[PDB]
């Protein structure tokens, strides 16, 4: 069931949300947004700046000060206005999924399937912990009575990412409110759309004003006056190593706020020649292809023994050769445009590295179209080491196999990097499995699958790749604060 | 490192330890105790009953008033004792480990690596949970604060089992007391002496007096006054599955106090055609023949696909047929008796039964030596599951080995009991080992071992194998009772 | 806001709920229903007995299957059919709740503004731990890597009280639902009637056939068989401490069944002389009389101090005098009839011992009305404590008051008794409420209020007050089977 | 029971610990280390630079490596060493506090009867923690079986402060050594000693080597060495919150390392005018005064209700007049000198402003003796909210005093602060105890005490006062990184 809108999709809403009201950027500028399919301007949006990030802390402050309606509310009604906001996104299931296809040149189908249904299900999930986050009762040396108040943070900086504009502003929203935060949203400056769908969603579910503020706008503009600002207690981050270090750099200059990153990857996966080949070769494949490999745990380097590697690198070729390049909205179409041309253009680089450095190029190797940032699905056989597109991560549709022979000697070069996201392990052994698994330097380890992600699970980067865990019962741990309550007794008992 | 006692052992402690002082019998009757492997009086211990069972609760109600010392002491303190407990017993490591040798019928080099070192870690394991035995804040609906206190019970009725009296001691008292109960411990009647030396042991280390006390004597008077005493909070017992019924029924009848419940087994393996055929030979074996084939766990169906059957069937008696009968205590000897003379007709005859309703006899099948309760160690092959050696527990060194060729089919057949304590399941693929595992019956499911058991995992059965766990993070939960407090307040705030 | 129905009430589910149909009693035998505030029958409904006790297990028993449709759907749509369940409920609120008040002889302000709204609420709770129920990982000893599976149990026969026939039906589904578990559900034989309702609505939210089967009948019949049955993992029962033994005596004698229970109460208040008077008059008055005295924490012995105490019975007298008695669905009523003849008999005998006894009647004392089982609202001052009130529960609308000048010995003779469901602490010092409700031997305590229970709590009884805790966190591990999986590795690493 | 040691003490360890090992600095340069007392040399300190911080890393990543000991032994043996470590401390207790006493000019019955006993108490609540680390097994959507380890980060740099040398090295190595992580420790640069003391016995307990590194020298060359290391997973700091800043700064900027910081305070009492008077006297006085006011948690803002004011300050100031002044090794003295001349500096000219701002002031206000860093014990009433002495961390003997009318508007004004590491609260009433408590933005919060610290007990700081938390249970998650396995199966069961 792949169901469409009937009607053309119509913007409505570009402002920024503060307070549950919409207002003009305090320069009274706007920026243009586009389809990345096409080079075309879809609207203008209001352009924030530190000005408007100002208003929209304050206004967070506020909706967090002791005795709100936010702070006071049942946890259990958190987690009703939560499972609301869930029921809305899914009636607007169909509008939502087009706005993100067409602003983020994402696939419809994956749009619609799995975007739209892991939003509604993240959401679902968060509701369910809102009145389950508990602290201790502590049996301390002494005479005394202590316990732990697991309170929310306080005002939370939450910068999205323009790969999963829906999914992210979801994984961030949905657990900082869970627990009891307010927010102050930037969406990228790529896709701002659906952030705003969503927030007119929020403020018909009912949530107090405040508690929910979107600030569309740039990263060196919106993005660093959230980063440095002395009233924001957390940033979340999601996106680039490099500007990673920007923002926990101005966070311990600022006020010390705390500081969590999901950043990329160069995301190994080793395949040992018992495995299942048919089944590596389509996880390997659509692990580094997804979403135009614009994935930060993109299998980007593919690890195969030495004996099946030709046979591995034959069956995923001529997979890699069977998309069809086009409009995100189009039917059949099974590959959309890249983002933007800043990406566009790394990619092609890195791509001529490729051939410059000397891996042995299978298919792909160049743009495709009139319009629109499209690049032909390319797959590098004996990559090396120490060649760029091993090393750097490529944000394209752009897969590296490699060979090996020693399985000591693979998981070092598999580790030997500063990211750590996540791998991949394809084995039929028992034993393999479980020491590989735990011998990699990774967030996330998949044994005979890749790219499954899910709330339950948390989620996030070892080394460089990150700062934390999103998701799962832990993630719920860093939207938290920990006060200890230690109140003298006459005499305790146990 | 085997290291003996240069001495003879001298039996010092044979009385009740009630209040840190040992007490004769308020009949004045003594019962005595023997040397399985000899059938020897090893010495005469004061015979306790419903008279000494009341000043036993008493004490240890008195011990668990609020403002006691063991009440009011820190959680740390608690901690402390145990440590200092498991110090003591490795000091008397050699001691303890020839009294238990001597009075179980025990192999001294399992006693001495195995059974020691197990107490002595399990109770480290425990002294450790003593101060991180917490309870929680919570975020009632409503102006409220509420708060749990995970509290100890109370007083614990213990009743530990003749196979492994060390262990199982500690197994009941380490978790009982580390989370601030009290205990009144009742050991087997054919060994007393061990836990009677630990008591001595108990008073050195400086346990506040009454919070362990020890009533030696017969299950159907001190164990039946245990389990209907109308002020015991819990019941703790290990043994017979019909023994099991009559306390949970007599509880039911007196106080309805907290029963836990570690029962038998008849407890199953299965062996696919693509397992290492050596190693669950080696585990299988062992499995089904620790201590004389007398634990709870024994590995009593072994189930083997047909292709590699008459293999593991040979391997199987070969080695079977390696076993040196004689006294635990003799170096080189690698099987003991039995523990009594109820067990051992028992065996013989569920031995008899195994030909008469034809089994493959392939080796053993009678008795051993002059004295003692000595069985030849038995493998029946061509088992099948009507047969009374399939259905009935044994106890004894008895294997019985089968053939399947389904998997689905031998699953029915592993589940098809009332018991469910544990499992093996031996395989090299992955798919298979989560599967299966996942879908037998059975407390603990070991794949590509057997036996494998530390305090760490909580143990305990399914069905009529047990209620309730022990050890692990969730075995402490069963010595705890959970109080709500909830107290009203002009506002809350998340 | 208390809105009605418009059209009157009709009957429509009568039947026995076996996989998701209705079917006739196997005898073909049926039982009337009554209204117990006018004693006129309501319908008849098909009565349940062992016959129709094996088909519903069965049911449960297939429902349960490894590979079945409950076994393998995701955890997070076991809570999605939760959700659903509750908004369906939540349709149904004016019905359910005429239903409750009509057939239970409950408020319906009470019925409609309480009870629906915590059938809902808790639902929603349990909906949102579904996919939160987690294993561990575990550090064992050796090569090995261990976790743990946190099982359903299997088919859990439930026997639901008269008192909250639909909040006590959600009590126990809930959880059970929650963690994976088919069930069979015996409602109390007087209010059959919600229950299948909500049946016709689990049929409708679409869980799969045999997950929930509703059995109505009497409790030695159908009740019997479910605590003996053979093939029921563990039985939930809430009602007399009388009835509660027998449970936990057939599960014993049967299979050795888990058992829950929630059982009666004498729980008693103290109010220290520093107390806030009128807030202790006001909880203490109501924690004895709600629901006509019906709950099985009733406030049932009031310890008030000397120096307060006639004060106190005074203020008590007169909030006493104020009830409307008559029909509970008559607006401005506000004290329904007791359940039925046996309870309305054992009350009025036991306000004659009152009597005879020699407590001060300060007002009540007799029957009321011509028809229903209608008890006039009673107040026993200077009650001692060897006096059938102060050791029976009544279940019936009848406060004692008793005066105390002693704390220590008030926390005594609060404590002297088998019971122990919950108590209340009335004073403003700090360290008083910490200490007394840490003194006292009771699930449930209150501190400056009383009856305050939500989902987010664990409750149930210390003592023969019961065993096991429902809802909160903790109260999921009762509905919980834990597996350890111990696999054998080359090398773990932590 | 204050011993002391019968012999002189020799200084033995003062050498940089590597491997096990002592090594000179790389540069073969030393630094001086004194007695703050007597402004004598004590001894001379191998000083440690980047280049001695890379030989101590590369130490610390090989014991680090999959199948190393310290990777592959057993949780239960790190708790053990640990244990070991405990014992070995305890045995050198009189030792271990005069060179503290000594080196930090720390009161010997502190030192002796606090903190030893403190990092015995600690070292040993860490030790339990060890084998009970553990996972989950989590219910993902789809056919997968999911786990997670919570495995050691790897190696953490860990800068430990003056103040108390010993217990923050062992807050710090605990946690660090019990999760399995490697550790490279930089201690203070006036304190270094007992660290060394603590190495040598790493080695006789028998780490292995590499698993603990200790690099004494100064905080600009060594500290920014280990904050900036790119091969450093984590750093923990204790110390300025300016300082805090810089290494924050620095992990971003290098390798985005793991940060937690546990910095200054300016943190608030409240005193409500029916509070117990005497005790939030000698509270609120040991609160700010506790080893010569060089703690964390300094109480150095007491607001004390205007009809209490006069009579608290009278009180307060007699308390202080009680000081004897000397060498902290000498019996009877109540007060050693601050740690060096930076320090006293700070704290003197923090004193001239108190009086040139126009604080009242009761005793004190100036240096003391003629050798030794000694300030006079100072008390400052009338203080208000924009003098320095209100604002900034005096870290020194200097007690600040104000007043107020209004709960709501103190609240604001103890709030008011970019501080936030602890604070208490004294009062009688219940409700005034859990609403203040909660509306404090501190990390602790002491109700009727202060300064009550314990190993059971997460510590830390809200906003710009710290990251993270140290100790309890809570605490172990900073020494952890989650990993996340998801394995893909044919079909899950629940
Ligand atoms: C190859 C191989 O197979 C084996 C099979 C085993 O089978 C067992 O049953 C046991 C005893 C387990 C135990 O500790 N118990 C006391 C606690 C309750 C259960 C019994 C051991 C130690 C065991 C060891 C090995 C080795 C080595
Ligand atoms: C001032 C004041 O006193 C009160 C006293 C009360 O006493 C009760 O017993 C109850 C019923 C509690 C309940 O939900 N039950 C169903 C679950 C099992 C136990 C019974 C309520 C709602 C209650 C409310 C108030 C208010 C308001
Ligand atoms: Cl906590
Ligand atoms: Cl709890
Ligand atoms: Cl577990
Ligand atoms: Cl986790
Ligand atoms: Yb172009
Ligand atoms: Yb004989
Ligand atoms: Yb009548
Ligand atoms: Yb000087």
């Amino acid at each position: 069931d792949l169901p469409v809108l009937l009607t053309d999709l119509k913007i409505q809403y570009t402002k920024i949300f503060i307070n549950n009201e919409w207002h003009d950027s305090v320069s009274g500028k706007k920026f243009p947004v586009f389809n990345p399919a096409t080079e075309e301007e879809l609207c203008q949006v209001e352009e924030g700046d530190k000005e408007d990030v100002d208003k929209a802390v304050k206004a967070a402050r506020q909706a967090f000060q002791i005795g709100s309606p936010w702070r006071t509310m049942d946890a259990s009604e958190r987690g009703r206005l939560l499972y609301k906001l869930a029921d809305l996104i899914e009636r607007d299931r169909l509008l939502l999924a087009t706005m993100e296809s067409m602003n983020g040149g994402k696939l419809y189908s994956n749009a619609y399937l799995n975007d739209l249904a892991g939003c509604i299900k993240t959401l679902r999930y968060c509701a369910g912990w809102a009145d389950k986050i508990q602290g201790r009762t502590i049996p301390i040396d002494g005479n005394f009575f202590t316990y732990t108040r697991h309170e929310p943070i306080g005002v939370c900086g939450q910068i999205i990412p323009w790969n999963f504009p829906l999914v992210m502003l979801i994984w961030k929203i949905g657990p900082a409110l869970s627990c009891g935060n307010t927010v102050v949203v930037k969406p990228a400056e790529q896709t701002p759309l659906t952030a705003l769908h969503v927030a007119s969603l929020i403020k018909e579910a009912g949530f107090p004003p405040g508690v929910v503020n979107i600030v569309p706008g740039y990263g060196p503009t919106a993005g660093a006056a959230i980063s440095s600002h002395m009233d924001i207690d957390k940033v979340a981050f999601t996106g680039s190593t490099e500007v990673g270090k920007l923002i926990k750099e101005a966070a311990g200059k600022s006020n010390l706020k705390r500081v969590t990153l999901e950043l990329g990857g160069k995301s190994p996966c080793i395949v040992l020649a018992d495995a299942d080949l048919d089944n590596a070769v389509e996880f390997a494949h659509h692990g580094v292809f997804y979403h135009q490999g614009q994935c930060c745990i993109a299998a980007s380097r593919i690890f195969v023994e030495e004996s099946i590697y030709d046979e591995f690198v034959r069956r995923s070729v001529e997979r890699a050769k069977k998309y069809i390049l086009g409009n995100p909205l189009t039917p059949g179409v099974t590959q959309g445009p890249q983002i933007d041309k800043e990406q566009y253009d790394k990619i092609l680089d890195l791509i001529e590295s490729g051939k410059k450095e000397g891996a042995k190029l299978e298919c792909g190797g160049g743009p495709w179209g009139n319009k629109g940032y499209f690049v032909q699905p390319t797959v590098f056989s004996n990559v090396t080491d120490e060649m760029r597109i091993a090393k750097e991560e490529i944000f394209g549709p752009v897969q590296q196999i490699m060979k090996f022979k020693s399985l000591d000697d693979v998981i070092k070069r598999a580790n030997n990097t500063f990211y750590g996201l996540s791998a991949g392990v394809f084995t039929k052994d028992i034993d393999k499995a479980i020491t590989i698994s735990s011998a990699l330097q990774a967030g996330t380890v998949w044994v005979n699958c890749y790219g499954v992600v899910s709330a339950q699970c948390p989620f996030g980067g070892f080394k460089m790749s990150g700062n934390g865990r999103e998701l799962g019962e832990y993630g719920f741990h860093e939207y938290t604060e920990v006060k200890t309550v230690t109140v003298k007794i006459s005499q305790k008992n146990s």
